[PDB]
């Protein structure tokens, strides 16, 4: 059951010109595994059960909320919960069209 809004879904920004890769590894490990997407800049990272630089990137950039290359789940770093909200819609349909093909 996630949260319907959160504060920071203003910062939820349109996707990279390339469109979305649900293949694309950690930008800081290389590991495919786990790997989120930020919803500010679209760098991927792992996540905490892997290395954790999604974590990292969230705590050196600010930057709220990540989709999960796993499941399309969105979660706030900041609220510390799971969102669903129209203004994801797009990235998660976008992310699930690649991923599933
Ligand atoms: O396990 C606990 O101590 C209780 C509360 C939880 N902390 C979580 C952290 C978390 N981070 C996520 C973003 C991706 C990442 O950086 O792994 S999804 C996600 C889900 C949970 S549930
Ligand atoms: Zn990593
Ligand atoms: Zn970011
Ligand atoms: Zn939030």
């Amino acid at each position: 059951s996630p949260l319907p809004w959160c504060p920071h879904l203003v910062a939820v920004c349109p996707i990279p010109a390339a469109g979305l890769d649900v293949t694309q590894p950690c930008g800081d490990c290389g590991t495919i595994q786990e790997n989120w997407v930020c919803l500010s800049c679209y760098q991927v990272y792992c996540g905490r059960y892997i290395n954790g630089h999604m974590l990292q990137h969230h705590g050196n950039s600010g930057h709220p909320l990540v989709l999960s290359y796993i499941d399309l789940s969105a979660w706030c770093y900041y609220c510390q919960a799971y969102v669903h909200h129209q203004a994801l819609l797009d990235v998660k349909n976008i992310a699930h069209q690649n991923k599933f093909g």
